[PDB]
């Protein structure tokens, strides 16, 4: 039915003011950061040299209880680097910028939404952030600077107060999820359109959410493959522009006209 034109023109005639977007690894990719899914190319795909019985335990919280080294020794494999924001990040500042963002929604931990100045009250960190720690024993909470060098020395980060084990405030499998994921009850229903972008939906809760807007809501996902809700719980108003993320992103900023506003960001930023 609806095609990536006709999503852009609801945004050009202001049909869609209230935009929610939900975002994954997929839109990091393009920063050279790894996503977590993708055959060959994903963190599950490249982690033999870990001691790990399966890929996704050391993301587990038990497993983190039980033995916490394996999951910091792949942390000082991409604390050291440094990381900017892509095309994909700069389109969702520049819908922040005309007043169309209702509510960025994104599984990432590597804080490039916030680097793309993105104020944090329109960003729900979902799976949490690096940016601060706190100690699994006694909950102190601590700067995400303070275990950096830890985990660069070979050490598990300890706390210095009672040594418990230190962890950045990620949201691990079995871990709830921050306060702030409760917005959607407020959010989603308020939607006029939403965005998935570079996502497996194979994480709950949040996969779930692609359900919570209405039902007359567009849904536009730019992905490589047709995932989650979207392929087996289709909509009339679904879109799917398969394919790069940054192909993806680069043709709607086209038909949108923000081709201009975009470089000027770009310029500032960088
Ligand atoms: C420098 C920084 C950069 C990053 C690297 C640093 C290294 C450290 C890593 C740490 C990260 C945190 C781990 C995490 N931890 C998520 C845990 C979930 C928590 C949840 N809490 C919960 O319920 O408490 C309830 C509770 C209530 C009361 C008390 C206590 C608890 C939970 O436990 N639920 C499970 C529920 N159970 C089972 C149902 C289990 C308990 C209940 C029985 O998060 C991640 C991540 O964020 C999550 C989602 O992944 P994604 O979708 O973002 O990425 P990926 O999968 O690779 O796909 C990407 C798609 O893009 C496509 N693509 C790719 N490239 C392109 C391209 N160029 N162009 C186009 N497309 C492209 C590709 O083709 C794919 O299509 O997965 C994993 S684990
Ligand atoms: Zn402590």
């Amino acid at each position: 039915k609806l095609s990536l034109q006709d999503v852009a023109e609801l945004i050009r005639a202001r049909a869609c003011q209230r935009v929610v977007v939900m975002v994954g690894a997929g839109i990091s990719t393009p920063s050279g950061i790894p996503d977590f899914r993708s055959p060959g190319s994903g963190l599950y795909s490249n982690l033999q040299q870990y001691d790990l019985p399966y890929p996704e335990a050391i993301f587990e919280l038990p497993f983190f209880f039980h033995n916490p080294k394996p999951f910091f020794t792949l942390a000082k494999e991409l604390y050291p680097g440094n990381y900017k924001p892509n095309v994909t990040h700069y389109f969702l500042r520049l819908l922040h910028d005309k007043g169309l963002l209702l509510r960025l929604y994104t599984q990432n931990i590597d804080g490039l939404e916030r680097v793309s100045g993105i104020p944090a009250s329109k960003l729900v960190e979902a799976h949490g952030t690096f940016a601060s720690a706190t100690c699994t024993v006694c909950q102190r909470p601590f700067p995400g600077e303070d275990i950096r060098a830890d985990v660069m020395a070979d050490r598990v980060p300890r706390c210095p107060v009672c040594t418990g084990v230190v962890k950045p405030d990620i949201v691990f499998f079995g871990e709830p999820l921050p306060q702030r994921f409760l917005l959607h009850v407020v959010d989603f229903p308020m939607a006029d359109l939403l965005l998935i972008l570079g996502t497996s939906l194979e994480v709950e809760p949040f996969a779930s959410l692609t359900e919570a807007v209405r039902s007359s809501v567009p849904r536009l996902l730019i992905n490589r493959d047709l995932v989650g809700p979207l392929a087996w719980h289709p909509r009339s108003r679904d879109v799917a522009q398969l394919g790069d993320v940054v192909h993806g992103v680069e043709s709607l900023v086209e038909l949108l006209g923000w081709t201009e506003e975009m470089r000027d960001l770009v310029q500032r930023e960088t």
